[PDB]
């Protein structure tokens, strides 16, 4: 992004009265009171969307953040404030990025409270590690990572980009509440910062959809996919299995593969893309005969023969970012902007129960481990180290966000008699 790009100032010139009309970067850096350009293009925002964070300022000065706080630069002084900021970017973003990029729609405090509690200079190296820094202290005159920063004051080469750039009408609140019925205005700041970040989720992960980008792995992003195949053909196997379904209707993504290749069903596959706004309507999507899966396939009613493997908005992890509407931006390899979790959606399905099937050949004592020597009275050690794995992948996936619903009639007693 060229420091020499024009930048439109009539949002800011409510708070700086007089504001020139032409505008670059390099001119409003330079204004701000200041690595090619602090600001940062949609493209280069989206392939970093793990660190942004929603700022505004709203005038003594309340600082507020997408993280839910506000702050009061004056009511505390900034030295003590510029503290609390690296502070808490640090605990936020050390587990998510390399950097920040402060979301912004811009009307003049916020830009001119940077220069407040940030640095900027060459691109420089954790004191500490090899990580780049995004931290400076001046107490010491070092350099610091978002994990190393304890102590430190200064933020370093923060990013930023300013939605109001994007080709907005009306003012944040009304392009917001378009989306969004989840995040209010209370009119304080942080209130600003979070509906702020929503929207640019909203348009560079809703409205628009980029599949090819990649996101660098920061988890267990490798474990979690591997565990989901793992499940998805155990459970499937064993529904064939149990109830016999003669055809599988397998609604989603265009480029599945049969899941449990060997059984003798048939096959039938319905594309559909990974719903990123609202849950699919099962109405425009369709079914009776046999059984349907729909894994990662959201919709707004599933039918009561399906087998359903739903991601729950709500859960807790560094891959799953706050989203618009009470959806969540699921980051693992690629960006999915998932609707949000809705239990009604299973009315006619209940949780699907723990279980291990394995008919492959042959101290663990379950009831769940269905295999022909748990059986015949004592489980053999293969199918205890295939049992305790699959555990492990289960929880795993759990853990992570996904759910697992089923047809009411399942039942692993039927599994039994497949011995
Ligand atoms: C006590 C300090 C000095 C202070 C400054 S502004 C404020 C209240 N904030 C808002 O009214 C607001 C407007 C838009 N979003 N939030 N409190
Ligand atoms: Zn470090
Ligand atoms: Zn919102
Ligand atoms: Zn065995």
């Amino acid at each position: 992004l060229s420091v020499d790009t024009k930048f439109k100032t009539e949002g800011l010139c409510v708070d700086i009265p007089g504001i020139p009309k032409d505008m670059t970067y390099r001119r409003l850096i330079s204004m701000m009171g200041f690595y090619p350009n602090m600001f940062i293009t949609r493209e280069e925002a989206i392939r970093h969307v793990r660190a942004w964070i929603g700022f505004d300022v709203e005038g003594p000065l309340q600082l507020g953040f997408s993280t839910g706080v506000n702050l009061v630069a004056v009511g505390l002084p900034w030295n003590v404030v510029r503290i609390k900021i690296v502070q808490m970017l640090s605990d936020t973003l050390k587990n998510l990025s390399d950097r920040v990029v402060f979301v912004l729609w811009a009307h003049g405090f916020e830009l001119t409270s940077m220069k407040y509690f940030v640095k900027i200079g060459p691109e420089r190296t954790c004191c500490l590690c090899d990580r780049r820094a995004t931290c400076f202290s001046t107490a010491s005159d070092t350099y610091a990572c978002w994990h190393h920063s304890i102590g430190f004051d200064y933020v370093y080469n923060p990013f930023m980009i300013d939605v109001q750039q994007w080709g907005f009408t009306g003012n944040l609140q009304s392009n917001h509440d378009l989306y969004c019925q989840v995040h209010g205005n209370a009119h304080v700041a942080s209130c600003d910062a979070i509906m702020t970040r929503c929207l640019a989720v909203h348009e560079c992960f809703v409205k628009r959809v980029d599949w090819t980008i990649e996101y660098p792995i920061i988890g267990d992003e490798l474990k979690i996919n591997a565990a989901c195949r793992k499940v998805q053909h155990m459970v499937v196997k064993a529904a064939l299995l149990a109830d016999k379904f003669p055809v599988l209707h397998d609604i989603g993504n265009p480029k599945a593969i049969k899941c449990v290749p060997q059984a003798d069903v048939e096959w039938k596959f319905y594309d559909a893309q990974p719903c990123s706004d609202k849950a699919y309507k099962i109405e425009e999507l369709f079914f009776t005969d046999g059984v349907c899966l729909f894994w990662n396939c959201n919709v707004d009613r599933y039918p009561a023969n399906s087998i359903v493997c739903r991601f729950d908005t709500r859960v807790l992890s560094n891959l799953n970012l706050p989203g618009c509407d009470g959806g969540s931006l699921y980051v693992n390899k690629h960006a999915f902007h998932t609707p949000a979790f809705d239990k009604s959606a299973f009315v006619n399905l209940k949780q699907l129960p723990f279980f291990y099937y394995s008919d492959s050949p042959c101290p663990l004592k379950s009831a769940t481990c269905i295999t022909r020597c748990n059986l015949g009275g004592a489980v053999c050690r293969h199918h205890a180290n295939e049992y305790r794995l699959y555990l492990d992948a289960y929880n795993m996936m759990i853990s992570a966000g996904f759910s697992l619903w089923v047809y009411k009639q399942f039942d692993t007693y039927n599994l039994w008699n497949t011995f």
